């Protein structure tokens, strides 16, 4: 309490008490204080099928993960035995698409990164509360079978799904093509109060293995690619996907060097 | 400064400096409880020639006002009397156009309006502070000659043209027709602190002779009537919709009245 | 009988019965003559539902006179009255569509124009015959019940419709709009001769309540409205014939002022 | 002037110029009459190098007539001769081009037609003037040499084109191709009056050998073939259609000629 | 035997075969040598309805040879009979389509020719052998009963169509237009030799009745028409055919002067 | 010469001597044998900075061999260590552009291409002329220092570019892409005459390292890329599809080698 401080603050809050137009009482000026305190600290600080697979061409499949609900990371493994029955054999090339995903249930999508990676760092919050400090670890199994995988992400690529391909982008797993992220990570908890009333405020933030803030940094591709035409000069959705057909392309290319 | 709510306000400051990720002090989470009060309580609270005129058919002239300078009321009255005199006559129907027209002296949008009451009141401001309530009234004398007219508003026509609208509308002397006003009927004081700084606040508001308030409410026009533009298949009615509009309505209005 | 004159003329009917290619008799030679003088004078001189009503929208209803027949008359005042059943009140405004009308039965015009008129002149023949001169004035029941009314007239209106227009005008009962008039009013009588034939000649002209003759001045509207396209710049027939949607107009902001 | 059908004429003049709205005197009447009886009976009574010359192909050639002046007549027998020395022996075929033409010298007319007349008429009028009566027979040399030509008429071709065309078709010497012709075939003399004034009057007009009349039945072609433009996938049958017509059936008839 | 041109030729071939990449024996060479040999001399030398008929306007009827096979002289005569039995009467005018024609049976062609010839020669083989000379002459019978007749020929018109046109247009029976011929006159006959194998040889070529070589001049129509569009300024085939339109306007014509 | 077979073939000529159809000497026909024997044989047979590089991306470099001239292979060389300079460390990628190349010095593409390999083949020749036999293998010296590289190949790259791109593949130390290339993998050496003529033959042909015949088969690249323009909703990759193909293949391919 630093009582000067609060003197100045006081001091203006009756000032508009006098002045302002309609009347205001004492409680509607502090809520408002308050209430604005907040929206400039921080933003977010105040007072249905989950998962597509197909195999586009023989040996190359192709994952969708529209949203992470609970059930996501077990439809996302049995979509992945799907396609290797599908292929009738291991699988040449895989793409992860999670473009256009806003996020969800964190557990799920640390679960869905657990299905590629068996060991190393997934993500790790960090914040100065006890309890926020919290690292998740990949477990040895991975029913991905070590396929060569590209994921996409978008401009709408947010929360989970930065988590995710940020996790496989710095334990070097997967290829991330497509346009920059969203770049928001942040886990806002809601604090109680003495008054009949809670606060919500972003306590810490989300950091993959590597230690870059996906708040700040975002999740960068390692192939930058924007939407685009090709003009040859000589179901199947790459046809009419870009960045689909520029990731397939990829994968081939791999197979056929590797 | 009731005490007993401060604990709430302060405990409540307290919580948020110990739990948002990076540390702030407390100075900057006062000076945002500052600019917060005063950006919850209120969006404006902080811490040429003017007229032109043409007869646009026998009988028939419009008045454009650009904008409300000191010399606005004079100009306004020379261009009545001499459109009285371009007709040879007194005039079968005029036109006011307020639209594209911020606002400006209010004295002169006294003298503008008061070029067309005889009595009554024009405008009164409602506020809390000592000095703020002014009212104006018309005076006895309308250079118009009581001619028919009508005013047109869009969007654009805030502050003093809305409270010559206004008055125009209440007092049953024109017709008003086009689209919504602005709506910006308020005033701003800066009032100044014991600390070496100052804070822009709302002191009292405008009210047309009615009493509706121009800040909430607007000036809606008697007739809705888009923007729109006309193509035969100088002359200004000839290419703007809303003026022509106005103009075969005093046309019509003129022909019934006989 | 000039004598004279009529050697000049005679001299040139020998010379041109003297010279001409192919024979000609003097009796041919006499008709040409009377042809041509009569067409040299006056270019008229020689020797099925009629009405169609609707309430286009609430309060606002619209009357076309297709043409002037002997039912006409009692078709437009049922009309009137059925218009005020369909609107379930009194009416709001009318459009009365003479344009396109070519003319028809002198009487059912009168009748018509007796459906908005209560006392007054309706329409006078002016000639230099005994039995020409003639004046039609109002009764005093008018089916309309004061109903404000716009007539529309085109080029192409012509003759009863003419007579209707310019005497709803000059009794400044209705809004004339549109285009001029096609500018005809005459009444050809055919007179006897000796001769077994007899010869058509304009004997009148018809002339409307204020004293214009129709046949040079026309109708003139008193707001000129040629076709157009609007373009917003933010059954119902109205919404693709340009001139009904301004009538419509003009009624609602006539029936919003008054 | 038989008086008794002369009391018909003015008892009719006399209704008139009493039933008439507007007053008129008897020496307007009179003049109308006149100049009706002048109207009524006939539409005309009232009250540059000549010639180019091409050889379009081997043993083809094309020989245009713009206009009919003095010079015509020598003109074209020049390029006759001219053409067969361009052609360095007989021709195969010719193409008159009376087209666009509407006339001009009467004399030059028969000599363009001596050019290619050995024998027989050429053209004859017919009147009841005195000396109006004039007959123009062809002359036995003919610088044409009996080459087969297609002259080519259009409808703006009028007077000595047609005389020419109807000699040339009438006697069986060429073959008619194009459009329908004007028929003016009409001849106007002024006649001097007892009066300071005159008439014109057409005296007589003209017949082709057949007998045919030209002011009525013009001169129909023997094969009609309307205006057209030919675009391939200088050279004038490339780019004219009635030209190229008229060339390809002159090189038929030469080939099946032989 | 010049020997001494044979060692140049056994030296080179000696050359070749010691300096190759891949070895090569005396016989392979030898057949090189002869194969290039032949090559060098002569490019052909080396080591289903046939007929559609149409009566197209009255009078006016076309003919097409798809292809000269052994039925087709019957079939146009056929044709012919059938073609004077649909016009119920004898025919005005006659089209012969040999356009897009490659060749077919001599005497097929010969006895097509024969369908219009009644005197005189159509095709004469010129060589150097004794069997080569060969001469073909029309018999007295004719189906055509003198009909005139346009042929139409394209580039794509060879062999027998070339022959038949070039014989209907030596004997100036027929009309030629259209673009000019294929120009290829040829007989490969196949000569055995000693070996176990045979040459085909080009051995003697056609000649028309005139005595031009149909193989280099080829055939030259008397009237030239491309492919064009006509634009007028004012089943049936022609209307989208530009030559047969052509060739039947031309017919037409010949008609009427005839 | 065996003149059993000479038998045989003074046979067949003279036979064809007797029976074309114009007469030809011997000495044309032997000639024609010679020229056709070689043709017959071999289609060959008868009777500007070089390179220029860039670095495309941070580790990623782009190297172009527009032609092979004698400087080629210095060029190329301080082009390598220029773009490690430029990168400022080891590369990542880089490409080798050898699309649009004809070929050049021999010793130039070897030169090349030893700047890629530290061991094994790189070319020889096959031939049965005494001193054809060159075999090229690589020096224990690359300053490529084992990037990985791709190498493009189009349709317009032979002979030297060919060659250097076959030994790149089949050492299996780049990847090749593009289309298919030209196959002109021959040398023609001039052969002198005992007449005063001589004969180009094809005395020996190219093969990779494989064993593969680059006349015949080609360099068929591991990945199949048509050319194609990219257009964004220098860097050359954003415009060249191929170039950036290959670019995204060595970035992942750098990203999975991690």
């Amino acid at each position: 309490l630093p009582l000067d401080e609060l003197r100045t603050f006081a001091e203006v809050l009756d000032r508009v008490k006098a002045a302002y137009v309609e009347p205001v009482d004492d409680k509607t000026l502090l809520e408002n204080a308050i209430k604005g305190m907040l929206s400039n600290l921080d933003p977010h600080s105040a007072y249905v099928k989950s998962v597509k697979s197909q195999v586009l061409e023989p040996g190359y499949a192709y994952l969708r993960i529209t949203q992470f609900q609970v059930n996501t990371g077990e439809e996302v493994v049995k979509a992945l035995n799907q396609l290797r029955k599908d292929n009738k054999g291991r699988l040449k090339g895989l793409v992860l698409d999670l473009r256009n995903n806003p996020g969800g249930v964190l557990q799920s999508a640390v679960e869905v990164a657990d299905a590629f990676l068996t060991k190393g760092l997934i993500v790790y919050t960090k914040g100065r509360i006890a309890n926020s400090e919290l690292r998740f670890s990949a477990d040895p199994a991975d029913p991905s079978d070590k396929v060569p995988l590209v994921v996409l992400i978008n401009g709408g690529s947010a929360a989970a799904a930065e988590i995710v391909a940020g996790a496989l982008q710095d334990q070097k797993r997967a290829i991330l093509m497509g346009t920059d992220s969203f770049g928001k990570g942040s886990v806002q908890t809601v604090l109680p109060l003495n008054n009949d009333r809670a606060l919500k405020l972003t306590t810490a933030l989300y950091y993959t293995p590597n230690g870059r803030s996906i708040q700040a940094q975002g999740i960068v591709p390692d192939i930058e690619v924007g939407r685009a035409k090709v003009t040859q000069e000589r179901e199947r959705p790459q046809d009419s996907d870009y960045q689909l057909s520029q990731a397939l392309s990829l994968l081939k290319g791999l197979s056929v060097t590797r």
